[PDB]
DNA sequence: GGGTATTCGCCGCGTACCTCTCCTAGCCCGCAAGTATCCTATTCCTTGCAGCGGT
């Protein structure tokens, strides 16, 4: 069990380090973006990745 | 030249997460530490020159 609001970040590219260890987020994974896609849901992925 | 066959080489092969370990090799030069050696004294003996009483 694990969470995560406002952790730390990685250096080269600014996104949220990764594993428990760390206090990293999860992954929003390739299929995950094509699922929203699938819906009408834009907003929701623009602000996820944004 | 030309239509064809055969070979060569490049491109590709699922998502998400958890645990652990390990991450250049070799030379070189200053440098700390530890040591064997060399000069430093003391005691005995036998010389060589300068003062010195004595006449």
């Amino acid at each position: 069990m694990h969470a995560r609001s406002t952790g730390s970040y990685s250096l080269v590219t600014q996104q949220p380090l990764g594993g428990k260890a760390q206090f990293g987020g999860q992954r929003f994974g390739e299929m995950e973006v094509w699922a929203l896609e699938a819906y009408g849901a834009a907003y929701t992925l623009q602000e996820m990745l944004t």
